[PDB]
């Protein structure tokens, strides 16, 4: 039932890239986040130091989140997994969507819950 | 206990070598979910969706080796494992070749023994 | 006779889209709206939340609905499938036609019609 | 409850097609099948007829192995007698040159229920 | 001497259509007129409304028409095959040359003849 | 209730090419048969004597097994004795590679009422050839 | 009545061409005969003996001679232009059709006609 | 010696259509000129209304320096009224980007005597059209 | 602990040519090192004088040190193997990451280490 | 002098390597040896498990080593960096030729030297 | 008269090669022949020993020879070009033909004709 | 010393081609002048005529910057008034792109002396 | 002397850098034959050929690098070098490009100073 | 004059490799012979123990050396500079052409000329 706990903090956290605010995507995840993605070239990086990048130097899209599966571990411990659909507007100006499959393992650390992995591919 | 996990994944990955699914079955909870190349983009729920590749067909010599395998414990009874995936084999061209898959395992304890819940593969199959 | 009542709401709807009109869109799509389409990359999708992008943000052009056949299912169940010609003017000047197979599942919902499913195949 | 119903019969009809089952299908499709698949080059066809010469000339696709998984189904019910189904085929199997293949399709089937069996009245198959 | 006839309108039928005087092709074809073209993308069109887009939305070029083969059949039916050879300038200024094969059937409604089918491949 | 007269006899012609039975085909078609066809390189032919060709040398070696498929026929009725048909055909076959393989083709078959048969005066085909040794 | 004429001896030539009975081709070819034709690379050839090499080193196949157009010109000279049709089949199994187009002029020597030029395309 | 009086005569029509003097053109070319050439897509055309066309078209946006070069001629002579000629046209032109190019056509012209002066009846080219406006 | 010392100089080194300070880089490398580098088309370099050029003729950039493994060997010596992730931005305004694996031989010259061989592979950074 | 005696190492090493000697490869060869290769996809490998592959499943070549410039870092401590050309024969019975750039970094355990590090760059020889 | 002579020559000598004679080759080439000709990566070879290989280590053919234009230089010396048309038959089966562009310069030395330089351009 | 004659008309000839000097070419050229050249197509050319078009309408090709080199001109002499030189031609020029680029063709020169200076009666150019 | 002819080499390049036609003329023989790609496979009698490419036009920023210059001498008056010349630059689109070219540089003294007779060069100019 | 002496060893050598005779070779190499070419990969290597491999693991072939240019310097110096033409025949069975360009610098040591370097390109 408390499945729809982590989707929301999911979405919070894509939410968060998609407008730049880093402060508020650190909030959200973990500061020893490991991250596999297509970014890193096929490397686990210590995903806080890498992605701040992505933030510092960087349309219209719209993100949308399908078919999430939640496995729940315990009071403190839940992994999901969900196909991320992005439509979005390339520079030539044709609108194009693009898919990623996406896992996220999340830790409840006091009260609020931390994304600690993040394995994205596509 | 995070050296239970990779000795676990270990196991699980020595089943998958050998073609024993018996031995695959016991180590993944019975609801396992995966992303996987084999399965284009698309999460499956993976103990039928492998069968498969058990069922129809070590037999050539391959050497995997697990890098930097990082385990993230939560609580007593929860861990997830991350961990780059080489892959020595011989093509069938004859000549050796090395491919590399980025797997993340997440782990559930039911009852004494580890249970992989969550599969998530990208790279080469 | 109840057949063309179909034809002319899958029209009213094709033309809502053309017209960027997403009120007149919303009407006659059932709220749980379901669709396969190319934008999608073969996922099926919650198709309400997910147009609405295509109009929000967003030339001469015509619509041809080729052979539509419908399928009658009592009194509150129909679908069609019907070939979609569109002629639009390409960037670089040219006139081009691009063909779609689409097939929409129609409920009633107490007097109005309501698409509920949607399949398009081919050109966006 | 009834939703299950649909599910069960798509993979009847699955199931008779892997089989090269023509006798087994046509009891499962209604006789005035419409049917959208790349086969068909675009167009719609009366696909009883099409549909046969798939069986005739074939060896059972399930002759040579595959394995069928179908995700996500999502049912709409319409009243009694009406029912559509959309899924994603996964389809597992072995190509000529040896190696295993998966592909999907993205399929749609409309059913009408007449007296106690239902019937497959439209077919939409993309990839 | 009513096959010179046919030749004549399906030559008022194609200066209609080079002119862009859609009231004057309407006045030609016959409302049900039935199309295969290249445009259709291998359909069979109800080809008043199809055609009416190239008119509204649209230089030196002559048409010729080779070897017009006419099929009378009564009194009110004609059919016309010929090859038709299109000498036109492309937007780069150079002189290009294009063929297709048409086929127009033929039906004479009250006192004028109407186009009531057509097939154009090229 | 004439239109499915034209569609009929289509159908007995293709009927017909598809069996290789060319006593068949010029029964149906008029001795002065005109045909544009993909095989004709967009040249108008006097089209029977064209086509014998894809007949006498279509043996039990290029014997495969197909079906014909005629979606949307369209039939314009001219006075009496004078229709045309417009129709899509499919044609499922099995190429020699052993693979099952569908080819569409765009048709116009324009007919004449000789003495209570119909005869095919004229012949328009786009798209794939579809004479089984094609 | 005399057009008729040319057509026949023109058809007389390919039969002999498609049989490989070069007696018969000479017969019917002025020794001197220039020929233009793909196989000899733009150039003009004494075509009497460069044809040769065509017969000594070499099915079903059927020739088509579309809209034939003769001149006349007095008592002993006409050409001939006409679309040449060749339907065969290819190594592979498969009927291929391929067109020329061809230009044969006439000189009549002593009661036969001779062909005395050649021009093909295609 | 009647030889030279063919060269001179093709080489005057050649000297029209790259002056682009339509009327000089129709004067050696018989009104019933048919053609086989590049231009047509492999049909024969009755060839003074679709060569008009290149003419009427060819202004002064259109006049490049050319440089027509005739090897080869070969004439046939047959009887008082009848002769053809065979010949290699190269044709040296500057490009619209600016560089210097030479294209190669073969031609065959059929020539009739109508009352002293030579007429054009059939026309062969194969290769490269050579009009100025190609 | 002393592995952790020479870390700290390869950062401080990467640090000193991420900013095109050529005297600082000049301190931490032995006058006399050695590199292979993809820059030098498969030669060895006397590449004190090699990679002044890249510093006197030369947006924004994150370097990520992946896996450093640091072996010892006595008092004075020590190497040094990692990979080098590299973020930056192309000129066509797409941001891109670059990987380099990299290996770094330290000798201690009185007090302060000294950088005598250099070896890259893949991206040039 | 004493660089003389690495170079005799490093000959010795490519020998056994050639040779298929799998034992004399293992002696040479520190039992830590960290290596970056080709045949590890961008990986740093605990490379003595990672070549046992290439010995355990596997013509006339001749290895040339240009240019070989060691430093040497007090009594115990060296490293070699060279260019290896690999003379060869393919299957399809051409020769070729192929070069690849080396470091090998040394530690004098107990009077005989062992290879601690390895980096390989351009063809897998 | 005298340009015929020539041309007979030239047959000659192009009879010789298409045979393998290269004793009736060396005959009508002088012993210091220089050759410009497509084998030769565009060097001119000593053209003698050059061509040895060809006839030492070496099917239905018919050579061609068009338009050859010959200019005469007082007694003893003339050149010759033509086109070589060569039909011949491809591995695969088929009938091919290939041109070569040709130029031989002769000197008269003692009675008979003597090839002392040869230019080849297009195809072997 | 007469070998010598011929290598100096060839450099003249040249000159006056690379300057665009048409009067100077057809004073060294015989008036009929027959040529085998890239710009033919593979057909001989009565080649006075037909080298015209190139003077008319190009600029000298000095007047861009360009080099020609002459490479072991080898000369065949055949009494008091016949001739024959074959050389590789190297010319130096600079693309409108602004790079600079080298191009090689391969020349026979046949030359008859006509009352006291030399004449170029056939020319061959490959490259 | 061997130190003596790569001095000559190295001032010969430097010439060439400069565009200073006067300065190389002084160093090579008037009859010096080369071999280069620019030559397209052909010697070339090298003072008249190389003049063209000092007529017409260090300007943009480059460095010459001489790796493993190879000297033999042959009695008093004759010596050959053979050395690899590595050249950094700036392409037009502006990124930094390597390229190596192999160098053969035959000597003669006549007279006190050394004059170069003889060059080949392969790879890139 | 004694230019011919240079050209002639020139020619030995060449005829040692042609022949796999390495001990003939070796006779004419200096010991210390660098070599720059193709099969080295840009790199000088001391070419005697490189070039072994190439005869101790190996068709009609026919070597023509153009242009011969040699340098003489005092008694016991000279280089030479050629183009090396290779006439052979490809596996497929064709006759093929091909062109180097060589450097060969000679040492008189005590009576015989020896290859002290070596440079070809192509």
């Amino acid at each position: 039932m408390r499945k729809q706990e982590i989707i929301k903090t999911t979405e919070q956290l894509i939410e968060a890239v998609n407008n730049g605010d880093f402060e508020a995507y650190a909030k959200i995840c973990d500061p020893g986040l490991t991250s596999f993605e297509p970014e890193a070239l096929g490397n686990l990086v210590e995903g806080m130091d890498f992605h701040r990048f992505y933030f510092e130097n960087l349309k219209p899209i719209h993100t949308t989140i399908l078919n999430p599966h939640v496995h729940v571990i315990g009071e403190d411990a839940a992994c999901i997994a969900y196909i991320r659909l992005t439509q979005y507007i390339d520079g030539q100006g044709r609108p194009r969507t693009s898919q990623s499959e996406e896992t996220r393992v999340w830790h409840r650390r006091d009260g609020k819950w931390q994304n600690v992995h993040f394995h994205c591919s596509g």
